Order: structure tokens, then C-alpha cells, then sequence
């Protein structure tokens, strides 16, 4: 299965749920994930222009599909195919985000 | 906050995440929610025609926004404004659902 997380909405977007597949892909257990913004997976060779695109998509509540370099707990880089989408309530306000992580490393 | 759950997709759709607001609205703790299909909230005066529309929408991966009578743990009925949406993966397969529960009792 792909990794999946749920976050709160802004301004902090902490992770409130992470599936077991996300822990397998990233090397972090739930206690090392919950309450953190997902940017902790980024590292020195992550493309900061893609990170900025992600930031802007989330701020505008626009779904985004893109590929980003992330790092396992042990420091190994991997390619994450990310899909990040808002969850809206009865008045169309954004109350959470869902993220899917697919390890697309060849 | 509205209640929010995440479920797996078919054929069983068990709940894999429930927020604190869902436990406050329904009166059930997380230990008594996780692993269950959300239909446990229904009871004797729930409209079985609306339940069927929800079943059909989920089976077709169509979002549905509707109002349904549900029951708190203590037996008190309440009106739940339900919003149930699929989560799609990189090849557009449905891999989860998100549900929002807004208590709209007068
Ligand atoms: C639901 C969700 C899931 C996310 N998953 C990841 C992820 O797996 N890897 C990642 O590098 N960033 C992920 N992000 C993006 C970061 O949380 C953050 O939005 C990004 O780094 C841009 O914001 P910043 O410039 O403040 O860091 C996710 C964000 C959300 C809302
Ligand atoms: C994400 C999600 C959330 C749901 N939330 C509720 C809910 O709060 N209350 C409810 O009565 N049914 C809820 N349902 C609907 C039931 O799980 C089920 O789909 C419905 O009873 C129709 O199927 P059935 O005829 O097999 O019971 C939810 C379903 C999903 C997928």
C-alpha cells in the first residue's frame, strides 16, 4: 500500500494519522511522526523549488501531485511521489489534508 | 470541530482513524471505533433508503453529502450531516474514504 497521512490544516499542518505503510517507507514509527509537520522527511538535496510549489498549493487549497526527494530515518534518500489534497467541511472550509506517499525509487 | 474519520476501501470499509471531535459527538472512545464499519452508529429509526443511497455512492466511488439519524453510545439519537468522499491513488484507484460528521440536531 502507499503511505497515507492525515494532517490538520493551517498554519502548522501537524500529522494526526499515519498508516503502517508510511512507517515502512520512511523508517519512522508513529511516536516519531504524530504531531510533526511532514517536512521532517526533507534533507539536503531536496529540491527547494518543489517544496515552495507544495507550500503554495496547500496555502491555496489546491491538490498537488509531484515527486520530491525525501530521507528515511537512517539517512537513505528515496523518491516520494506525493499526492496532497484538502478535506473541506459543509461551508467549504479546509479542516484537514490527506497525503499519499508512493516510493517510486528505481 | 466536525467529526472526521478515514476508512479503508472495500469490501469492508473499517475505520482506521477517528478524530477527537468524532468521539465527542458519538460518545465512543477510539478503542471502540477503530476496525469497525461506521454503520454501528445507525439504529432503529435510521432511514434505510438513505443508508442504501450511501451504500450505492460508496460502491460507485461518488461523493455523497446527506443527513442521517445516528445514535450516541448512550442511545441518544442525533442528526448527522455526513460527507463521504473517496481517496484515489496514482492510477486513480480508490484506496480509502474520508468521512465528515457534523451534528446538525436543532
Ligand atoms: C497531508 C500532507 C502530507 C505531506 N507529506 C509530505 C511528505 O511525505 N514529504 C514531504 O517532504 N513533505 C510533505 N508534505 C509537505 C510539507 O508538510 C510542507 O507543506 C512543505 O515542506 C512546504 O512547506 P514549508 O516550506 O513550510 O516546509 C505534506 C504536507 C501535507 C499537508
Ligand atoms: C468514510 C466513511 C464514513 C462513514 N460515516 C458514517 C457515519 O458517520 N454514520 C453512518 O451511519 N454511516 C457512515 N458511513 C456509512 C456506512 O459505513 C455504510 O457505508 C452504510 O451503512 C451503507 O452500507 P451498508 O448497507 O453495508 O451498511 C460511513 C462510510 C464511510 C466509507
Amino acid at each position: 500500500a502507499s503511505g497515507m497521512v492525515v494532517t490538520d490544516a493551517g498554519p502548522d499542518y501537524p500529522i494526526i494519522f499515519a498508516n503502517r505503510a508510511f512507517s515502512a517507507i520512511t523508517g519512522y514509527g508513529p511516536d516519531e511522526i504524530l504531531g510533526r509537520n511532514a517536512r521532517f522527511l526533507q534533507g539536503p538535496q531536496t529540491d527547494w523549488a518543489v517544496v515552495a510549489r507544495i507550500r503554495e498549493a496547500i496555502a491555496a487549497a489546491r491538490p498537488i501531485h509531484t515527486r520530491l526527494l525525501n530521507y528515511r530515518k537512517d539517512g537513505q534518500p528515496f523518491w516520494s511521489q506525493l499526492a496532497i489534497s484538502p478535506v473541506r467541511d459543509e461551508t467549504e472550509q479546509v479542516v484537514a489534508f490527506v497525503g499519499l506517499q508512493t516510493d517510486v525509487t528505481a
